[PDB]
């Protein structure tokens, strides 16, 4: 039991597609800041918490499946929900939390500290802290700028260093002091631009699916990734104004190394795609989606990869990630984007260990 | 209505499995000289939430869902059509198939309901049923019509539009349907826009302060600062820059004017709110947008919320007023002063009578 000799907390990432419990052990330095953070347990369940019916029976079944088999309990729990809950008004979210609070009050294995929906900006801060914790770039002043993108199912987050600025909304800027270093970040989350929510606007776009893929409207796919990418960009920019918000800031505050977490890791590591060194470029992701999915005959390709239930969307996703990173954020198509191997189950929850405010 | 109407008339069950919920209807009818239904009467209705597509597809959850939908119906030994719409269209076929395999098995394990079909219908079929159902209720199907009747179905995940249009070999055969009913030949244009339903579309504007009442708490922690003209222009970008609604629809309506517009779906719920002032179950887009702007967008959220404790969807009314105008006016090109009839929401009117007529 590592929790006998080290501080332990549980952090739950309640994401739009699933919930992930992590138990972390850690020590603290001279300032009571965590160090030597180690994940001692994880459990992932689907579907997303916001997708279940908020009643006592269903909430119990879900929380039991997430938590009951954990080898360690009697520890503090932070239950932080993200874009899945943000899609609901507070009045509806409150029913989930009233039931979840009751569930925790009716048991003794877990000590609930907080259960709340965090903002996308809070999520983006955690994303940057988690990745930079893993990269060991927090202990000393970096002479490289590290930017983080979290490519979620309902929202996407972008976060990078930016000096404090009186012109930009306070909500989009965070100052923290960690390991005696003062860090100032720009944060932004785009609700609705996660892969699931985005996709619901393009299901009848023939350019976004393999040839003869059966579109729900009865037309056939006729894949073409550059054309699909142009359609997605209209959502990124004409609707959400991603380019106008993000590009001038990155021009002034270049990022030297980009890391991406979230579902893009699963796409990049899938059997259809081929990348070395756990990194990609937008140019190569768009070309590979174009040639290996968009330009293929759907029934033939589906039958080649029988077990693969994400495949059908890869023409669209490859196009969308390019639209978002290149046409939205302004990233060069040849710029390396590091992605974290999915096997690491790396989400933003280490950021909560490091940073207990919101 | 007779006691035990199904002992005296033909009966069928039609289930609208919509994105927000499923509605069972049982209709009695007689048939005329060609075995075509007449005197269609709803004898039972049950609506359950949430949508079929939102459940986890396994035998336990499907059993519980269909039991909740069907078990207390007053008659079970009748044909059943289970037609899902945009909620299921959001899913790939492989994912949909898990639902239908479980549903089929459930029907085969019981011996009363007579399952005829359980499938996802296209938005084009849905729009055909929308037009048949509304025109059946208006009694415009028997005889050739003076005026063109158009129907809009303002759903949670998709919206449908349908109106008379002579055959055009230059338009996809999927967007056209010829029918012969009660001895008359009718040609319709049909179209559905997936993702432009109220729920799906709203997920692109939740952090737009122009689309919410003043001081409404947006998810990103900023405050509402409502302005319906502003929010309408945001929504029009999704309609047109993204979906090309105007390019698709406007050239056809210009050339095939609709004399009378009817809307069904969730729009009747908005228009019925005590915040609005409409007469004769009809609205105009201009009046909808101005009233949303003044009564919701530019009002204080906490005030509004305490004042209308019976409007569950109140928080969305600024956005929905703006959205309806963007879709109908900037998308379809309908004049903002053109009357739009809405069917009183107590009528629970959906497209399902269309299936009684069309099968
Ligand atoms: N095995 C897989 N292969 C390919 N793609 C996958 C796989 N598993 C998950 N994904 C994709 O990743 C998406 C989920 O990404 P993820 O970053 O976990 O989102 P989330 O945290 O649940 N949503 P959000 O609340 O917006 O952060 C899913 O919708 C899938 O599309
Ligand atoms: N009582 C009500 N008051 C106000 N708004 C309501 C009310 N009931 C439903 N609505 C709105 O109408 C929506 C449901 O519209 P509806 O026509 O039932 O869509 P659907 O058929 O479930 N989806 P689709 O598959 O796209 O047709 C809900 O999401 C609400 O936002
Ligand atoms: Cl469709
Ligand atoms: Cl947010
Ligand atoms: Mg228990
Ligand atoms: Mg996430
Ligand atoms: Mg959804
Ligand atoms: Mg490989
Ligand atoms: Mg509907």
């Amino acid at each position: 039991n590592p929790c006998e000799k080290h501080s332990c907390i549980a952090v739950i990432d309640a994401g739009s597609t699933g919930s992930r419990l992590h138990i972390y052990s850690y020590d603290t330095d001279d300032t009571n800041t965590p160090i030597h953070i180690e994940e001692i347990w994880n459990k992932k369940i689907k579907p997303g918490f916001a997708s279940i019916q908020p009643n006592s029976v269903t909430i119990d079944a879900y929380l039991t499946m997430l938590l009951a088999d954990a080898p360690i309990h009697n520890i503090p729990v932070y239950f932080y929900a993200t874009a899945g809950m943000r899609l609901l008004p507070q009045s509806q979210q409150k029913k989930y939390y009233d039931e979840l609070d009751y569930w925790f009050r009716q048991q003794s294995q877990w000590q609930l500290v907080e259960a709340k929906t965090i903002t996308g900006n809070d999520e983006a801060l955690f994303d940057w802290l988690a990745v930079n914790y893993k990269l060991d770039t927090l202990k000393s002043v970096q002479n490289k700028s590290v930017g983080v993108m979290d490519m979620g199912g309902a929202s996407v987050e972008i976060v990078f260093p930016m000096p404090k600025n009186a012109e930009i909304s306070k909500h989009n800027q965070v100052e923290l002091n960690i390991y005696g270093q003062n860090i100032n970040l720009y944060v932004h989350s785009f609700l609705g631009l996660g892969q699931t929510e985005m996709s619901h606007q393009f299901l009848n776009s023939p350019s976004c699916f393999a040839n003869d893929y059966p579109l729900p409207d009865g037309e056939s796919g006729q894949g073409n990734a550059p054309s699909c990418k142009e359609e997605v960009t209209s959502l990124m920019n004409s609707v959400h104004k991603v380019n106008q918000q993000i590009q001038p800031l990155l021009a002034l505050n270049p990022v030297n190394e980009w890391y991406s977490i979230g579902g893009i890791s699963n796409l990049a590591s899938s059997q259809l795609f081929h990348f070395e060194n756990s990194e990609l470029t937008n140019q190569s992701l768009l070309q590979q989606g174009d040639n290996q999915i968009c330009h293929q005959q759907w029934d033939i390709l589906n039958g080649q990869y029988p077990d693969d239930e994400y495949l059908y969307q890869y023409c669209l996703l490859s196009s969308y990630y390019y639209a978002l990173m290149v046409d939205g954020y302004g990233i060069n198509p040849n710029q390396t984007i590091h992605y974290i191997p999915p096997e690491q189950n790396l989400d933003w929850t280490i950021g909560v260990v490091l940073h207990r405010a919101l």
